[PDB]
């Protein structure tokens, strides 16, 4: 089987990517964000606190002929933005662009923080990162792919995210038209649970190419590009007026500039993020400061390929017995 579905912009800026879902019997469709950092399938629901409820489509198990109460499995996570949501947990079909997962976990929020309310573009998440970090208590459940991965026709998804545009996840396959050149694949820890894998090296702009690995993760779920602080000031450091605010809490630069490109090395080829993906634009409507797309990734503990560096390519989460991972220009 193979499945495949656009996934779209939730604003004008790409600050996250909501892909259609079908959950239960008959369908409920929901909008979720296909998440690689993470490994819980999990939704606002009619169990929701009504009042964390602003907007959002809802999950309404009592009317699934094929929901099923996971007796006594509770589930809770925490993002990296401080962000938060907690609930129980039902099984029920789950299909994602056509092809159907039976059985799937699906979470359901009893309790989601203040930014997962104040946003209607997200009716929660799907995470495809390993199932070792998935958070099912007591009996730790496994992702839509995990669970798909045995009926799919090669045991991989692609992410395809467009630059203030809809993308493209697929499931099972690889789309020989959808990527330019040849796609280099490179080697994925999972050992923290994520899709880890090094970087040979970067260049800003036009400049020579620095050889030099760079651990981290690809992580759809996340929107920016967050390097070590050196690769950081080198990128910033060709902008005119682009300072660290802590202020803002990032590097902002000036709405006037024309920002330089960013290349990061997957073993020899090269990725190369246009200059206009690095522009998060004013920091506060009408301001003439403008976000930066490149943020330094020293509070984080690790490095993180998200939106920006991914839409800049065609990418092979390959989950074979060995798991890879493969970077296409598009
Ligand atoms: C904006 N804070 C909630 C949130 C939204 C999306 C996501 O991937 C993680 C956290
Ligand atoms: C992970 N942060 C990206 C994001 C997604 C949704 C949102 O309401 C704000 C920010």
């Amino acid at each position: 089987s193979t499945g495949s579905a656009t996934t779209t912009p939730i604003d004008s800026l790409d600050d996250a990517y909501i892909t259609p879902v079908q959950i239960g019997t008959p369908a409920q469709t929901l909008n979720l964000d296909f998440d690689t950092g993470s490994s819980d399938l999990w939704v606002f629901s009619s169990e929701t606190t009504a009042s964390e409820v602003d907007g959002q489509t809802i999950y309404t198990p009592s009317k699934s002929t094929t929901a099923k109460l996971l007796s006594g499995a509770t589930w809770s996570i925490s993002y990296g933005d401080g962000s938060s949501s907690s609930g129980d947990v039902y099984t029920d079909t789950v299909s994602v662009g056509g092809l159907t997962v039976t059985g799937q976990a699906v979470e359901s929020a009893k309790k989601v923080s203040s930014s997962f309310t104040e946003d209607s573009t997200i009716d929660g998440l799907l995470g495809l990162a390993f199932s070792t970090l998935n958070t099912v208590s007591p009996t730790q459940q496994k992702t839509f792919f995990d669970n798909a991965k045995a009926s799919l026709d090669s045991p991989v998804f692609t992410a395809d995210l467009g630059y203030h545009a809809p993308g493209t996840y697929n499931f099972g396959f690889i789309d020989t038209t959808a990527y330019t050149g040849s796609i280099t694949y490179t080697a994925v820890s999972t050992k923290q649970g994520f899709w880890e894998w090094t970087s040979t090296g970067y260049a800003v702009g036009s400049g020579t190419f620095k050889s030099t690995s760079i651990d981290g993760i690809a992580d759809t779920g996340t929107t920016l590009l967050y390097l070590p602080a050196t690769v950081v000031s080198a990128y910033w450091a060709q902008v005119s007026g682009a300072k660290s605010s802590s202020s803002v809490g990032g590097y902002v630069f000036p709405c006037s500039a024309t920002l330089p490109s960013f290349t990061f090395g997957v073993g020899s080829a090269r990725i190369v993020i246009p200059g206009d993906y690095i522009d998060f634009g004013p920091i506060s409507t009408g301001s003439s400061s403008c976000f930066g797309g490149i943020q330094s990734s020293a509070g984080i503990g690790i490095n993180i390929f998200g939106d920006v560096a991914l839409k800049a390519a065609f990418v092979v989460f390959n989950g074979a017995t060995t798991p890879t991972l493969g970077f296409a220009s598009k």
